[PDB]
């Protein structure tokens, strides 16, 4: 059972302007994807120091960073807090109306895309390599979910019947044909390094067999 939802007008906005504006550093994707972890798993953490029982569904805090040259997607695994349903459908998206109005009033006073992340909207970033993002998140107080857009002006969520996560955010990118260096060992720990060598959580880059 799939539910569909339309993107508020400003981030329909945002999207189609990261996605058909010509851009060439298209690498700080992984920094705002990596830095949206970081959040995420500073948030559980700080709430599991007056209730350790929010850790009982998983004490590792860590992000994983998974490419897959056969299925031309790469994976970003945070085990955060994760994201209940009110956060895909509303809440998210009502505090990133702001960001998204202000980064495009930037995007005329000087400011280019790199800035995404001074907006609190850098996860959309995901579309400058991506033609469609998968997220897979549990929350503690919710039910596992897996939420789906190729921008557009929509967007669907629904309930994950896949593996059970036990707590988290999964990112899946399936990136565009042209976008593919981004599967590549080397070029993914250059734009660790640079991005995002002072990240307070252990990032795992899971090497292709
Ligand atoms: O970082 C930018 C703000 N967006 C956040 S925090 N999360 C997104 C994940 C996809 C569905 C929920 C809402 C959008």
């Amino acid at each position: 059972e799939v539910e569909t939802f339309a993107f508020q007008a400003e981030i329909a906005q945002l999207m189609s302007l990261i996605i058909n504006t010509f851009y060439s550093n298209k690498e700080i994707f992984l920094r705002e994807l990596i830095s949206n972890s970081s959040d995420a798993l500073d948030k559980i953490r700080y709430e599991s120091l007056t209730d350790p029982s929010k850790l009982d569904s998983g004490k590792e805090l860590h992000i994983n960073l998974i490419p897959n040259k056969q299925d031309r997607t790469l994976t970003i695994v945070d085990t955060g807090i994760g994201m209940t349903k009110a956060d895909l459908i509303n809440n998210l998206g009502t505090i990133a109306k702001s960001g998204t109005k202000a980064f495009m009033e930037a995007l005329q006073a000087g400011a280019d895309i790199s800035m995404i992340g001074q907006f609190g909207v850098g996860f959309y970033s995901a579309y400058l390599v991506a033609e469609k993002v998968t997220v897979i998140t549990k929350h503690n107080d919710d039910e596992q979910y897996a939420w789906e857009s190729s921008a557009g002006g929509s967007f669907t969520v629904r309930t994950d019947t896949g593996e059970p996560m036990g707590r988290g955010t999964k990112v899946i990118l399936h990136l565009k044909e042209d976008q593919t260096e981004y599967l590549e060992e080397r070029r993914i720990k250059e734009i660790v390094k640079k991005h995002s060598q002072f990240i307070g959580y252990p990032i795992t880059l899971f090497v292709e067999k």
